[PDB]
């Protein structure tokens, strides 16, 4: 059977799996009220990705398609219609059995980025741009979102379009932030469907551990974060491996290689998440050399070692 | 003796380890003039990292630090001075033996991208916490003011002041700004890290092939640009995804080239063959310039470790 493996890289060495920033740190926050289900960042241990999860670190909350109409919003911006094709630039086909295409932003709140466009020498154009995943119009499971620019027309139908991420246009009451708000994929009436599922700890006294990365803003006050159940090299890792899961739960230990000690340990789940003994909330302090290594598979009664 | 292995990665699965793009095709060019000898996507294979090479998507042509003032440059647009850190925050060590701090650009041109502020400070009104902004910005690597082995960088903006002193400051890499004469363009330009007229150092050495009926093979992606006519690529010697795979590995090199076959797993048969040369880029056996045109299936499978005189099936 072949033996399960992490990477060994260090948190300084890893990204997050559900916007295209470094992993900052480890973290826990066991009264969260929300349930959890992001849909980037999902794979299991034997390396089956779900939800809306691909391999690239370039196509998380990515999009490619070509726009269709401007209209003016009553207030202030102008927003653009855009047909998303699938990230390879073959037609999304709506009927394939994933939420929306993959790589599509897991979370509500308006992703800031850069939208551009080289025509079919050719021309070009770039400019900042906003997506409101919460937004009546962000459609991408029935292959169709808008984005606004403060740019008032210097945007092409017809021609391909690219979506680059860079991090929130706001996080204030009226910009609907909120990292485990799945969007309406098909629009506010219609179910969200082939979820990857609900994650959340079962045992007694444990809590989700996460992956945090602090997203930039465009402007306002606040320090948001993006928090992900595995790094985006862990689900590349896993993806190529493929072990089989010799149980339901691996238990893992948290080390500092140049002391060779283990800092604390962690139960990874099936399917593709860890839960610690800590009953607090905030980072986890921890040297920088540190990184995850597999100890054994264990079950879903394995008591682990308080935080 | 640790087996050497390539990760199962499609090209439509890789992403480019010079600008974070995903690799798009193949590319060959045998009448390149140009020495090649790119600092970022530079890895031996038994994983040793060269140049600026780091191991993070996020941190190819990334900045962090701090700007200090709006500068006066003869150039237009509003101008900015920032210093630089490591991109895990750590002061800079200019004694370090690197060219400059690993993720930094390793070509001459408009480098587009978005500098991003989280202030330091909080505001207890706020809730305690930081004011931020962030706009589209020019990073000019061949500017005399770009000094990022030095600690020190300058950056354009369209924004003329909203732009924050001693704040801590992202840059963002998006594409190109431009790739008219006038923004010089070349990727196999090494920027100087230290300003003009200073010679680089510490850095990985150029790669090209030695045997006859060879050229390099490089993984190419096109790059947006902010304006303008053009089709700008940016080409690799290796994916990210192989600098990483390799580092993780650090299998011993059993000769100075690998024999790898780029394989359509749908047929299970080779489409052709290649060396994978020791300090970590690719040659076949090409007479021709432009992209390979080849099934989204495919990807290099390691067969053997042979030597410099192996001869390569023609593509
Ligand atoms: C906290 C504040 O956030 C950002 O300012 C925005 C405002 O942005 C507008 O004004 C600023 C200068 O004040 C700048 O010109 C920016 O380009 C422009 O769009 C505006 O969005 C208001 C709307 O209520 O919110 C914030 O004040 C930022 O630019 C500021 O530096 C500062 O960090």
């Amino acid at each position: 059977s072949k033996p399960f493996t992490l990477p060994i890289l260090t948190l300084g060495e890893l990204t997050n799996s559900r916007f295209p920033l470094p992993i900052d740190v480890l973290y826990t926050n066991p009264n969260e009220s929300a349930i959890v289900q992001c849909q980037n960042g999902r794979c299991t241990l034997d390396g089956e990705l779900q939800g809306t999860t691909q391999l690239l670190p370039t196509g998380i909350c990515a999009f490619r398609g070509k726009v269709t109409q401007q209209v003016q919003d009553e207030h202030r911006g102008t927003h653009w219609n855009m047909t998303v094709t699938n990230l390879n630039g073959t037609p999304f086909d709506p009927t394939e059995d994933v939420p929306a295409p993959l790589g599509t932003p897991d979370f509500s709140g308006q992703i800031y980025g850069v939208i551009s466009q080289r025509n079919t020498l050719p021309a070009n154009r770039a400019h900042e741009a906003v997506i409101a995943t919460y937004s009546p119009k962000f459609t991408p499971k029935l292959g169709n979102i808008q984005f606004s620019t403060w740019e008032t027309q210097d945007v092409s139908s017809g021609q391909p379009t690219k979506f680059t991420p860079v991090g929130l246009a706001s996080v204030d009451a009226n910009s609907h932030f909120d990292q485990w708000t799945l969007p309406s994929y098909s629009g506010a009436l219609t179910l969200n469907m082939n979820l990857a599922p609900s994650v959340a700890p079962v045992f007694p006294g444990e809590c989700l551990l996460f992956f945090r990365s602090f997203i930039p803003l465009k402007g306002g006050y606040g320090n948001p974060a993006i928090d992900c159940l595995m790094p985006q090299e862990w689900v590349q890792h896993l993806y190529q491996e493929s072990a089989p899961s010799l149980s339901d739960v691996a238990l893992v230990r948290y080390v500092n290689p140049e002391t060779g000690r283990t800092l604390f340990e962690a139960k990874l789940h099936r399917n593709g998440f860890l839960t610690v003994a800590r009953n607090s909330a905030g980072p986890v302090v921890a040297p920088t050399n540190g990184y995850f290594r597999f100890d054994s598979w264990v079950n879903q009664f394995y008591t682990l070692a308080p935080m």
